[PDB]
């Protein structure tokens, strides 16, 4: 077992980089999927198309969010100093 | 039984990271939501296509926030450090 | 009768978890429904079609706040540490 | 009686579960049952329909806020640690 | 006339869980009640129906903040610690 | 005279129950007061039951705030710890 | 003359209280007045029934800050403590 | 010249309740006036009966801030403990 | 000269009482003098009228500084404790 | 080159007086001239008219900032303490 | 040389007197360029008219950003205190 | 298994990075596709175009976050102080 | 070298002059810029009338900023103390 | 390795830098972005004019987040004081 | 290799002037990107007046962001007192 400062940090850390990691893309995807099927309806024989470039954007947004997750495992799995 | 820094903010980042990281994810589906069902209403013959790029979207968001929570059970029941 | 940071430290973070954790879903779920009710009202007819894609979506925001329970219910009754 | 800082912890987190945790429900029925109604007047016919998905909704945001106060219930009358 | 931590802590989380978890409810009830009156006057043959299904929400709405008493209430007349 | 924390947590408790206690309801009724206002010039015929809707929500969203003006008596006039 | 940490809370619990306290309750008036006037200016012969409908508002809104005042009076002219 | 705590909190305190105090009534006070006038413009033959409606508003608005200010004249020059 | 508590807290005190005080009448002049203005483009007929009123209300809100304004002269000229 | 915390706390209330206190009347003065150019354009003859309330409304602002400034010369170049 | 508090606070002050000061007026400049623009493309003809008020109002407005600067050159080298 | 301020700043800044450098290209993004499947419905002939642009975008808003990517991975993988 | 308070002091003063003394003037501009593109696309035979109305409101608004600039040379190249 | 105070602020520093100077940009670009798309579906013959003067724009954004990078990569490459 | 208080608020100073300094004007020249776009869809033909307008606002905007820049850059390179 290890209870230092960074170890400490580091849980804290992991927490944050998804925690607020989440805020935006949360919020951004939701608005794009919004559109998505408002559009779908409004042109249901653009599916294809709407579906297609959704999914590219929701690709984008997920990653950043990711990032945060990367970080978060190297802390708990990989931490480089505890 | 332990007690230290490192286990209580363990415990802390836990909390943060599932509560935090439900801020954006819920507040996008529920925008994507509701602009579906006002699309169904519009378009009715359209649902399926709705319902179909919505569940899409809902996973992906829902997803955002299923890494705090994956963050916190390590916190809680793989812990690296105590 | 133990309490140490440890225990103080769970207690506030069960609170937290829970509570933060019903902002978005809180909201968002109000989003989703308020377009459900104005919804029927446009096309009674397409009240079931609404009705499904809103449960379907009404469960999906429930899970993150549950989340939320669920690292609350572990630090109370199943904690790892104290 | 007893004063540690975890019974101390514990009233605070019992309050803030309940507190915060109404915030989002709060907003989130208030919307949808403003919705409700308004689509009522538009569609009288269609009042059953509306009243009754609106119960529905109703009902998941409640339960929200019922897991703060479950939470708090525990923090007082079975509290774990003290 | 006892004085420790956890008496303090409990007249401070006394205030809180009914003063903070009005916020919500408050403003949700304003939107919800808004929208009703507003119907009414589109709509004065539905002001039953608009009136019957405004009381339903009240009574949800009013129920969160309740909860917040509640606690209040056990935290300042049935203090299990204090 | 008595000066110790809980009876200084005491007034300031008392204070915040009603100050933060008022604001949701605050902003509500103002929200409510003006649509009904709005409403009655669209349908002077409507107005009483207009000003009887009204008058039920504004019942409900006082007694929000009046639950913070009971606590804070009780912590004033009825105080179970100093 | 006293000063202790008592009589320096109750002090500044009072300003809180009325401060706050009039934060909602203000801004709810002006929107109620706002709409009244924009009411009468649109349907002058309806005059009557809005001042009376709005005054019934106000004094509800109103009483809302009135309470933080009375907690204020007492706090300061009927201190149980100091 | 007594400098003790409650003398640095009076006048902090008397500051705060009369500036804290006029944020919500400035705004809502604007809010009414600027409907009035709009208003006024709309029917010029309505302006008295606006004129009046305004002004019986404002002074509602107006005593929020003035408990305000009667609290911080009294702790000024009716101060109970110093 | 003299440099207790209570100085420092005056001269902060005195500041705090315009700068803030200010915010609301502030935002609030400004929304009822573009509305004046706006009216009185479409309808010139009706300057006197709208000036009129506009220069009213204006006196109402900019007292809600000079309240603050008076607290910080007296906190400086006419200080009751230091 | 005397110090103090007096003359510490005197330096920085002079810069919160008129910094803080430019919030409010800039956001308001913005406005208020929008709406002046705007009219002016949809009405040019009015130009005069328009012109005229403008300048009534700026002063009645830039006198909320003064207050400030005053505060501020006076915390500087006639300080009662220091 | 020199360094108290005072020169600190004067440094600091200095600073946010000038950094919040342009806050409001930098928003309120904006708004009425961007509505005096608007304004000449619709009515060019008015653009004299126009240009001039505009002025008039850029005026007051970086008058108050003014005031920060003049006390924080007080502050720099005209420092009453150090 | 070194621990220190700096290896404790590291694992912060490296969570903070990634973490809030994700707020704002995640709600930029969804902005940007919501438009896009918006426009795609409303020109289905244009997708191409629409997606080839989208795409531009989503690239120059993805390398915001990853820039603190690559700090956060700088301090966790290439860390110059410790 | 020197080190002291008021040297620490003044390197975060300047920082703040000229970034907090940005964020109005920036989006201020944003909005004046706008709105002149818009206006020029509008009537383009009006571009020069625009192009010049807009060049004077962008340098009121960037002097803004430049006073924090100012000030921040003066703390860092002509500071009166260290 | 070497662990003082600078260290320390040097990773922090570095982190915020990127962290912050990504939000402003970040909204930034998807306001372009979206507007671009949105445009180039109204108007697809504009698409090589609209695609052009957006990717020119993108890049001033871009550059407001590599001055924060840039920081950065000093504090931690070619850090001058640690 | 020092490590003072001042190289310590030097590197936090540097970082936070040029990230806060980046938030209104990254904002803003979206603002103004996005209008311009919008307005090259609307009048093709105004192509060239409208790019020539927005690239000279942009480089306003981009002004203020370079300030913070060039702060940051003499606290790291030129800086005067470590
Ligand atoms: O006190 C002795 C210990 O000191 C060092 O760290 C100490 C340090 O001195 C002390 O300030 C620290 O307490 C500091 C509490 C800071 C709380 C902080 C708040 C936000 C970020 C996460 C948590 O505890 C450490 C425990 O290791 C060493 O790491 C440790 O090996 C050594 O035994
Ligand atoms: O200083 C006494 C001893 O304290 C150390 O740990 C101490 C540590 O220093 C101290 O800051 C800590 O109390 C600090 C309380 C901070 C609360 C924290 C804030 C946010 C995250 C959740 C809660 O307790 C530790 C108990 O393990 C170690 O036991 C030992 O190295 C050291 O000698
Ligand atoms: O009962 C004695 C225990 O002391 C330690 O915790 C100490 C700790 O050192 C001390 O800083 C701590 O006071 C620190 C107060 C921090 C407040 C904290 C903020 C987050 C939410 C909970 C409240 O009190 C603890 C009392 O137990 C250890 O946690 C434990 O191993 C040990 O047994
Ligand atoms: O021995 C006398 C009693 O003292 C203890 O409490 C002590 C405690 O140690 C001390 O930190 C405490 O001061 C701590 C001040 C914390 C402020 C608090 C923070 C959140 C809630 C509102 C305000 O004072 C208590 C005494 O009034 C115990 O709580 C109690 O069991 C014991 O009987
Ligand atoms: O260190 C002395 C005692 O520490 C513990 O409680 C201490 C604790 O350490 C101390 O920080 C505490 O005062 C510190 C202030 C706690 C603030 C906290 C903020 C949110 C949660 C509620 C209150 O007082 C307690 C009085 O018992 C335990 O009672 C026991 O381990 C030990 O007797
Ligand atoms: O210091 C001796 C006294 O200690 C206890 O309480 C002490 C306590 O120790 C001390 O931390 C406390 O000062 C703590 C100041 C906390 C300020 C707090 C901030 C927000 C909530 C309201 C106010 O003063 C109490 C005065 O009673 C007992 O209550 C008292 O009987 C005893 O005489
Ligand atoms: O510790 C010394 C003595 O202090 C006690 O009271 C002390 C108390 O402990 C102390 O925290 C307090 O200073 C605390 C200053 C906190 C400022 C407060 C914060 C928010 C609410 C308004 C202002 O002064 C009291 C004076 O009555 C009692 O006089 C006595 O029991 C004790 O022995
Ligand atoms: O003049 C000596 C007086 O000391 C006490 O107050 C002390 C107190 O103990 C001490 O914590 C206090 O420093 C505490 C600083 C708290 C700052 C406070 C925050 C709210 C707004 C006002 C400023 O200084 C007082 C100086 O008087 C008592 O209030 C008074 O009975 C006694 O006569
Ligand atoms: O004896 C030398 C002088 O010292 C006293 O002030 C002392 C005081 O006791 C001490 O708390 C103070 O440090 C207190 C730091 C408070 C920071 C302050 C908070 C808000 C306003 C801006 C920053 O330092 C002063 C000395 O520079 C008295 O104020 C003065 O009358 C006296 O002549
Ligand atoms: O305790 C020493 C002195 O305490 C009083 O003032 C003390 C006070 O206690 C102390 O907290 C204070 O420094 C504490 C920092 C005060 C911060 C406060 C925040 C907002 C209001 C303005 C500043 O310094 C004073 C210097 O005189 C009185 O001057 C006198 O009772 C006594 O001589
Ligand atoms: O410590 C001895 C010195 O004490 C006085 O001031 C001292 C004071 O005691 C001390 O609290 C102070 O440190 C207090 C640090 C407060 C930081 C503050 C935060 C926001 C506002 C700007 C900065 O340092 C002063 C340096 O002069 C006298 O001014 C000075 O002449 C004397 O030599
Ligand atoms: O107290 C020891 C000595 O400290 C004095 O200066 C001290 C001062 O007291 C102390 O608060 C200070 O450390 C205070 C650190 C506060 C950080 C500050 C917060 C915001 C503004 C930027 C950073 O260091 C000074 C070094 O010049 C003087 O050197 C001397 O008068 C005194 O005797
Ligand atoms: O001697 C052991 C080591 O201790 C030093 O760091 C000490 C340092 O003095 C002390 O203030 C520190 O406690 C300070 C707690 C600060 C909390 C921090 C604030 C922002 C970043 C997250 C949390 O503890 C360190 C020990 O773990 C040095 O950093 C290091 O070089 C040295 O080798
Ligand atoms: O005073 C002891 C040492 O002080 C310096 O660093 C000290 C410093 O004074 C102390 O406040 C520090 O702990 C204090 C907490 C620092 C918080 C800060 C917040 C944002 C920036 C990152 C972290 O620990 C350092 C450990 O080295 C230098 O290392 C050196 O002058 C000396 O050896
Ligand atoms: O290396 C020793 C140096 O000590 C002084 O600074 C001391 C100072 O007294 C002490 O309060 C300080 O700890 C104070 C911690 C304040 C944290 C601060 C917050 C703003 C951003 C940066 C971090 O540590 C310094 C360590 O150097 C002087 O600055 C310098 O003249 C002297 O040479």
């Amino acid at each position: 077992m290890e209870s230092n400062l960074t170890t400490a940090a580091s849980v804290i850390a992991a927490a944050l980089a998804v925690g607020i990691g989440s805020i935006g893309p949360g919020l951004g995807q939701g608005q794009a999927a919004g559109q998505a099927v408002e559009g779908i309806a409004r042109q249901p024989e653009a599916e294809g198309k709407i579906r297609g470039t959704l999914l590219l954007s929701l690709a984008f947004m997920e990653a950043l969010t990711i990032y945060g997750l990367v970080v978060a495992l190297v802390l708990l799995f990989a931490n480089p100093f505890v």
